[PDB]
């Protein structure tokens, strides 16, 4: 059987010339007449948006064709499929570099292509019967729910409680099978705990594959029960060569939309996707014959693993199920990385510079392209942001050990006292720490406030270790000509903005050449000190906001809500961005990968852009930030209550709360403490 | 084909019940005269020493049957080896729940089990053909090497520096053959990097299977290249049907063993353990026909991600490959995970209480069974210490979210002013924090300073969150019967050691009922509120050691080694557990896991074992640990010199220096600062 080792060209796919593909449009071939209008419509706006396609047939190395859900009945016969499989203009002799793509929307009983042959080509599609896979070279995708439409966080359940009014549902029509019957039906008359099992449907059922257990009525119908329930059961089908069908997969995808964890009895089964994702952490795996300890299982999970399964479920639908172009990227991605190429790079903003009238060392950029894509297979499928994107860089970099530096690996660093360490003195002459020298840039954004600004600019004169200074220009009018901005040391570059928005100031911006980023609002006032030291924290605490003003999150008991909290507080849960470092990576996320509702809202109310970013950095760390210093002011009533309501409609978009608390500050090692006269202290005052 | 849910009794073997294991005495069998004699030997010890074994055939989940490598040339014949296995005591008819092992260690063509009927039993061996391996039910498994006889880390190469004298080598005698070899030439010819390929042995070649690249020489002779090599070559043989082969399992056996990085030409090999372990984190594995893009793929890696493989592929081979136990646990492991049994509990050292004249909360234990072997399998497999066993606790246990303990799982949460939070009041009365209410226990080593230990105990009468006291009596002579100990408020529990050594404050006694342990010597002086704060940051940061004594690991340049120093400093790179906080889970670790090299070093010099912990947390976390306060002080040159030399040899044992700098140590958030007349102050001068 076809291998990717024995079917696949690699002479047409070089792991340095990028993934080119090519799709072919499906209304000049007899497909296109009978192909389900919204399943083509769908698939054929996301191909052409995709970075990856392209026009020119002669440099592709993936060949793609829909061959899709077909309206039932099906008028096209298997061998006229055939006929016009092997006629396609680039179908040299044997299809190989080809994926045949057939997405089910509406039908759990078509099996196009069971009769056809495929020669070389790999298929697509979420039905397989064992002697049509052939693992490691087909795919199994999801079904196309959410064609020409959006699914809306809004009325998905929230995570928390974590259990529900039903333990477990399970809503189905139709060896084990009387087993199984028996073992749930006396789960349920035992009353031990509440559980809801039907095997006859009240709604008509849909038609199925023969030995399959049928779906129940429409698809909102099932919804409403699977809001109420803890766990969802998912029983495979008897036919021991039945690998996946499209109602089990239909199943899970309403599972997992939901938030409930499902339990599939049966491991002969094959996942969507499932040569990439560790399903076992979203989902549980039970033998049949092991039916009779399924309720002792679910019984004895904890709270807190049950509610990281939750999570884990919510961000693989987010990510691989949710939409067709999702679907697309899935495909595309998975047959990338088998075949070791990296991802495409994401794009930057770029920015018009406005000119006006008056050593930096800029950090590598693309060092770990199959690294990221072959060695950390794991962290890029299985946990967030996801693989579709290649980053210059990333804060979770593997940082070498300390005697590297001394052993053949010592460019670019900066030891203190060249190894032996000291006081003070040689302390300030060099950065030390783990990871080699390094600049950072400050990120300034400004509207209608011309003179702090200039004030603010000369302040920052002097500075070790700044790269150049970023202006943010968002008032509708330009700067005007005889405005004298000061020479600071470093260049100072005006970008223009194509609209007014505080989201503005996480644009990753072309002009950016540092990791780190100090964002400081125009009229802040920070000593020199106070920058340098957080400078060096966030060098060893690069995945973190590092920053000065703290802010906390608090519950209100009588409307059971957040409240947005500035009093002095002995505990903290937010570092806000008016003064604080941070990774450029987070700026990508926060402009192309995290959810538009909750940039909408920041344009909505002119408010909240720090609360977004610290939820961001929260969700994808699960760590609170970092207070720096002692300071805790740095010199409306309605401006104040935005942020109550902000915080509770960030808290619906993710469905939980990812902020956490802490209860300590750092300083630095010598901070107050009296030493020897010989010795000296790190900082005067900090 | 048999697969796991067509072939195994899972009635045998409960969730609940353990996984008791029978071992067959090969003895009484016609086996046993066959088999080779240091297998032989090896097998028996390991199996009378293992955990899971049990002499009650009735009870028993699997039945092993060691049919081992056999002396060369093999006098037995399939039919008979056949004969013999039906007539096996338990072999009821069909030898369902039955493992055949046959491990290699001098042969690299023998194939006993090609033509003999197993039926329903699983086979663990090291060399498979497509028509005899069944996926998911058979196991591949390293070769014996190490048969009676130790692996020394004294003779291991240091994993630093990065790049050794050649790039890769290859060494071998024998359609993508004279593709691979003319590329190779073609490498070693341009001479951009110092490789050295050969295609012909020099010492006789060892006999091999009939499409495989021989072994060349003996074994002291191959790994004085490898020691020399960056890269290590391993092409697979041309057969399509050979999956695996004994002679590519010895490849990677001896490339992982000297820090020589895999590359593997060919993806269809199937290599051991791989449905467990990510292979990819410690290996190479590139198709053949992209053999000539391997040299700029090597060029192309980075220093930092090429030390993480190399040190990835040390764990691998120290925890699953170096002996013949650990190659026999793994076996057990994979069985007793693939159908979702959890792990034997860890063994606490049980301690005899001396009696003496003169509320306790405890901790719940072995909550995540089920979440630890089968939700958390990447974690539990790839990641130290390993899959072997099941502890109480630990440290990486997930927590909740902010909102949960309101909605839900509120249980044992404390919240700072009932989740409206608050200032200095509000947070004196309440732990706060992400996690329920805890406590801690002291642990107190003492030894001949019997006036100074009454003195110190009495200091602690009073701490609010206070378990017990354990005081670890290391003398040889008993605690006088007319010593009166104070009355603390909490019990006092003087427990009797075997044999004076300083690795007994670290042992986990059985006394222990909490997860948190403050190590304290018991001549040091501490604060009630420092320790307070201390066990708040720890339980912020369960995974560290945070503690007050701060000390850092110097270059020397002359000598090229590390020094011990105690100046003052800015930056810290070790926490003495003369006074500090840590889980008990790496007083497990450090009793039974860490190497015996360093505890039988620390007894030889009765000094540094809490640099010894210090490299095993950071080790294990590869973060450096926590300093609370400013003090510097809690009140021979020897005793000096010997810590320079424990560094030095801990160091040889782990291959690298594990530790890392940190440049600030933590306070309280409102510390030192100018508060309004409302609030107060957290701490009084913490
Ligand atoms: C310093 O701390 C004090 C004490 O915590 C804090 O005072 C509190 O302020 C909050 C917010 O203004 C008050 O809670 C509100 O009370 C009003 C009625 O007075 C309610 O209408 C509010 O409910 C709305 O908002 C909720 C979301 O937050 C919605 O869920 C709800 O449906 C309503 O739309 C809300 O309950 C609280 O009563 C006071 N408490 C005291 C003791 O004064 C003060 O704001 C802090 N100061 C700073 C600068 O942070
Ligand atoms: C405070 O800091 C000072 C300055 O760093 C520090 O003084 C240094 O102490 C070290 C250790 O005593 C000295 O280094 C040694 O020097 C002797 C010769 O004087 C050598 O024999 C030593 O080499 C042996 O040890 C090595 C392993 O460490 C082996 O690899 C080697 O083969 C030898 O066996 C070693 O080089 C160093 O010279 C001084 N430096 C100065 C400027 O005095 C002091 O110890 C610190 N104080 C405290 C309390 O920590
Ligand atoms: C890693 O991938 C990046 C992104 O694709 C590569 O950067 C491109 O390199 C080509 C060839 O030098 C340039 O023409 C492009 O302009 C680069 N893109 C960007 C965004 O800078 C990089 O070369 C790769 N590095 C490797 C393979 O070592
Ligand atoms: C998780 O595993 C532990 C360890 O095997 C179980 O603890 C044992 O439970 C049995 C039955 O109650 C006792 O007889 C043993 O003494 C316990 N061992 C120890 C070391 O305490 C625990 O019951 C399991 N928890 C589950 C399955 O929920």
């Amino acid at each position: 059987g076809c291998r990717l080792h024995n079917c696949f060209d690699y002479s047409r796919c070089p792991l340095t010339s990028g993934f080119p593909v090519y799709v072919y449009d499906s209304d000049q071939f007899v497909f296109g007449s009978y192909l389900d209008p919204l399943v083509k419509q769908a698939f054929q706006a996301t191909a052409r948006a995709n970075v990856y396609v392209t026009e020119n047939a002669d440099i592709a190395c993936l060949y793609v064709i829909l061959v899709g859900e077909m309206q039932e009945p099906v008028v096209l016969r298997p061998a006229e499929l055939e006929k016009q499989l092997y006629s396609l203009p680039h179908w040299r002799t044997d299809g190989h570099n080809h994926v045949i793509i057939n997405l089910s929307r509406k039908s759990d009983t078509q099996n196009l292509l069971y009769n056809v042959s495929t020669g070389r080509a790999m298929v697509a599609q979420s039905t397989f019967y064992t002697v049509q896979y052939r693992p490691g070279f087909d795919l199994v995708v999801s079904p196309l729910v959410h064609a020409m439409s959006e699914p809306n966080f809004m009325e998905i359940p929230p995570q928390v409680p974590v259990k529900r009014k039903y333990l477990f549902t399970f809503q189905g029509e139709k060896d084990y099978d009387d087993r199984i019957i028996a073992t749930l039906k006396a789960v349920q008359d035992s009353k031990l705990d509440q559980v809801l099992v039907e095997f006859t449907c009240k709604n008509q059922p849909k038609p199925s594959l023969p030995t399959e257990w049928a779906l129940c009525g429409e698809r909102e119908d099932r919804l409403e029960l699977l809001k109420l329930s803890t766990f969802a059961l998912i029983i495979t089908p008897g036919d021991p060569r039945l690998v996946i069908s499209s109602g089990c997969a239909t199943r899970l995808f309403e599972a997992l939309e939901v938030g409930a964890v499902p339990v599939v009895l049966g491991e002969q089964v094959q996942l969507p996707y499932q040569d990439m994702l560790q399903w076992n952490e979203a989902a549980l795996v039970v033998p049949k014959p092991r039916v009779t300890e399924v309720h002792f299982l679910l019984r004895s999970l904890s709270d807190s693993d049950l509610l990281a399964m939750r999570r884990q479920g919510r961000f693989l639908w987010e990510t691989y199920f949710s939409t067709a172009d999702s679907i697309f990227n899935t495909v595309l991605a998975m047959i990338r990385t088998r075949i070791q190429i990296p991802a495409a790079p994401i794009r930057e903003e770029a920015a018009a510079e406005i000119p006006h009238r008056s050593p930096p060392y800029a950090s590598p950029r693309y060092l770990r392209n199959f690294t990221l894509t072959v060695t950390d297979f794991y962290r890029s499928w299985n946990c967030a942001p996801g693989p579709f994107h290649l980053f210059p860089h990333t804060p979770f970099d593997p940082v070498l050990p300390s005697e590297a530096k001394f052993l053949g690996s010592g460019t670019g660093f900066r030891p203190i006292g060249g190894g032996a360490g000291g006081s003070g003195k040689e302390f300030q002459a060099a950065l030390g720490g783990n990871v080699p020298r390094e600049q950072f840039t400050v990120v300034m954004l400004t509207y209608e406030r011309e003179e702090v600004l200039m004030n603010s600019l000369e302040r920052l004169n002097g500075l070790p270790y700044l790269n150049k200074v970023v202006v943010v220009w968002n008032s509708p009018k330009l700067p005007s000509e005889d405005l004298l901005w000061p020479d600071i040391g470093v260049p100072i570059m005006v970008v223009r903005t194509e609209k007014n928005s505080l989201n503005n100031r996480f644009l990753p911006w072309n002009e950016i050449e540092t990791e780190a980023i100090l964002s400081i609002d125009d009229d802040a006032h920070l000593r020199h000190d106070e920058i340098m030291f957080g400078f060096r924290v966030w060098r060893e605490a690069r995945d973190r906001i590092v920053g000065f003003p703290g802010r906390y999150h608090a519950w209100d008991i009588p409307h059971q809500s957040w409240l947005y909290n500035s009093n002095y507080s002995c505990e903290l849960s937010m570092v806000l961005t008016g003064a604080a470092f941070f990774h450029k990576y987070y700026a990508y996320l926060y402009s192309y990968v995290m959810p538009q509702a909750i940039r909408d809202m920041v344009d909505e109310y002119i408010n909240c852009e720090d609360i977004a970013m610290n939820f961001l950095v929260s969700h994808i760390t699960r760590k609170p930030p970092i207070k720096v210093t002692s300071r805790w002011t740095f010199r409306d009533d309605s401006h104040f209550h935005e942020r109550h309501k902000c915080i509770n409609f960030f808290v619906k978009v993710y469905g939980y709360m990812p902020l956490l608390y802490t209860q300590f500050r750092v300083d630095s090692v010598l901070f107050k403490t009296r030493l020897p006269h010989d010795k000296t202290k790190c900082f005067k005052f900090i």
